[PDB]
Formats: structure tokens, sequence, C-alpha cells
């Protein structure tokens, strides 16, 4: 399904502009700037925010950009995770 | 029972709730029932006033967040269309 | 219209049972019940958790009898609230 | 442009993130910036590590709430599919 592949490319992408902006301009350790990237853009959200206006500004940006790509994503592989439980009840 | 996917649904989301509660009290310490909390709010997007402390947790809790959110919002779905919405109307009814 | 006169009667009689409870056994402050009755139900989620067990199982049903009500009213809501704006920008 | 339903769910979100905008900074004494980042996690449903300290800001988020999210999604749907799935589209096409 190229569907479901360019939906994860996007996200893999998204989530590591962010891990490398939050990492890098934050001073987050790689593994908090990714971990801070996936709560914001599935809107768990986070117990830290952004210390800079730089950071305040691109978390801004960055969940309009992300987060109706992150639930398609996370719709799509609901789909293919699901699909194998449902067709061995069913056939 | 009539609506299979639900069905499948209901149990895979118990089954993700199990294996939270059992990750969450294992790995970062926490009681079974707070382990089960925060399982809930976490694949509701509602979200903890807590967050996992070992990296463990960290990456455990990225995978379980993207396979988990989806599974839990579609048995939603399913109870809202199929028990809840039923339920309301028929207690509308008048008798 | 008397479907979204139902889901405003639900949503309010749902948050006011929340405010109930989180004010009697969480010991809150009636707004501070309701709000994080809100904030649970909305997704946006608290600050605080609740400290005693029941507490924490009644917010775990809770969000499960409630989170689907409430979008529900909320999408209906925003339905009425931008239809005037919308009318105006075509009518 | 073309949608006019687009442009009137534009216009209502920025205005719904000037007011409150303004008002965290008044009410709750925040930054201006730290106002706008609260209001955009706070409709998004993303939730922020803080929370209104006075009554005046706890009343005011629950009703802003309710209008806000309804408001932001119905725009971050229309973005979705009027501006962002087109230019994904235009952009996976070979050239
Ligand atoms: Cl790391
Ligand atoms: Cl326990
Ligand atoms: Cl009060
Ligand atoms: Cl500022
Ligand atoms: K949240
Ligand atoms: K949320
Ligand atoms: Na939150
Ligand atoms: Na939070
Ligand atoms: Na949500
Ligand atoms: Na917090």
């Amino acid at each position: 399904d190229k569907e479901f592949q360019v939906l994860f490319v996007l996200t893999i992408l998204t989530l590591i502009s962010g891990t490398i902006f939050y990492s890098t301009v934050e001073g987050l350790r790689p593994i908090d700037a990714l971990y801070f990237s996936v709560v914001t853009l599935t809107t768990v959200g986070s117990d830290i925010s952004p210390q800079t206006d730089f950071g305040k500004i691109f978390t801004i940006l960055y969940i309009f950009i992300g987060i109706g790509l992150v639930f398609g994503f996370i719709h799509k592989l609901a789909v293919n995770v699901q699909l194998p439980s449902i067709l061995s009840n069913l056939v």
C-alpha cells in the first residue's frame, strides 16, 4: 500500500525534524526530543515546554504542519494492525 | 457479538491496556492501578501529569501511542455507534 | 435543534456528575473539579491526577462514558457557532 | 479564497488565538508568546505543562475549550484537505 508507505515516510521525516530541532535548540537528549515531538503531534501532551521563544514558535507551527499527517498515519496503521485479527475472526 | 469488528476492537483494547499495566508497573515502578491509569489517559490522548523516567519507558510509550491510539479510538467509535447511541435513543422514547 | 439540545443536556449532566465526584471524593474546590472534568473529557488533560484508587477507577470509566458524547457536542456546537459567519460570507 | 468555509474557519481561528493571547497575558500574567503557546496547545487538545491559576482563567478556559476545539479542528481538517493534501500529491508527481 503506497498510501500507507507515504504516510509512514512523511511521519518519520516529521519526527526526525522535531528530534533535531528540540535536541539542538532546546538542549534535550535525542530520546527526549523525539518523545516531546511524538506526544505533541499525537496530542497526548508533554509535562515540559520549550524554554526559548524560537522553540515556542516552532512548536506552534510544528503542530499545525504535523497533526493531520500524524493522525492520518495512526488511522492507516490501525487498519493494517487490526485487519489480520478481523479476518481471522471472519474468514 | 453482532458486530465482529467491535468484538475484535474490544479484545484488542483490553489486551493493550493489560500490556501497558504490566509494562509501566514493571519498568516504571508504578502501582498496577497507576499503570492502568497512565495507559488509559495516554491512549485516549488525555495525557497524564507524569511521564516515563527510563529510556525503555520512553521508547515503549512512543510505540504504544502509535499502535494504541488507533485501536482505542476505534473501540470508542464502535462503542458510541453500537451501544451508547442506541441506548440514548431507546431512553428518549415516551412510554 | 433537538439533537443539539439533547447533546447539550447530556454534556452538562456528565460534567455535573464529575464536578460532584471530584469535589467530594478527591477534595477539590467545585471549580477545580469542573475544570478537571472538562480537560479530561475534552482530552486537553490535567496537571494533577486523582489521589484515591476510587478516583482513578472513576476517571477511567468517566473517560469511556463521556469522551464520545463531549466531542459530539463540540462538533454540533461548532456548526451552530460558525454557521452565522459562513452564511454572512455566502448569502 | 476558493473555499469560503475554509476562509471563515481561518479568520475565526486567528481571532480565537488572538483573544486567548490577550486573555492569558492580561488575566494569568503570561508573556504574550507564552499566552499564545498556551492557547494553541489547549485548543489542539495537546495540553500544556501549566494551568490557569485564577478562577476567572479556569472559567474562561472551559468556555474557550468548548468553542475553540471545534473551530481549530475544523480549520485543521480544511487545511489538510484543501492545502496539504493537494501539495503532497503535486510533490509526488514525476517531472
Ligand atoms: Cl538519547
Ligand atoms: Cl494497584
Ligand atoms: Cl469553587
Ligand atoms: Cl512575548
Ligand atoms: K492532552
Ligand atoms: K488530546
Ligand atoms: Na496533557
Ligand atoms: Na499534560
Ligand atoms: Na484528540
Ligand atoms: Na503536566
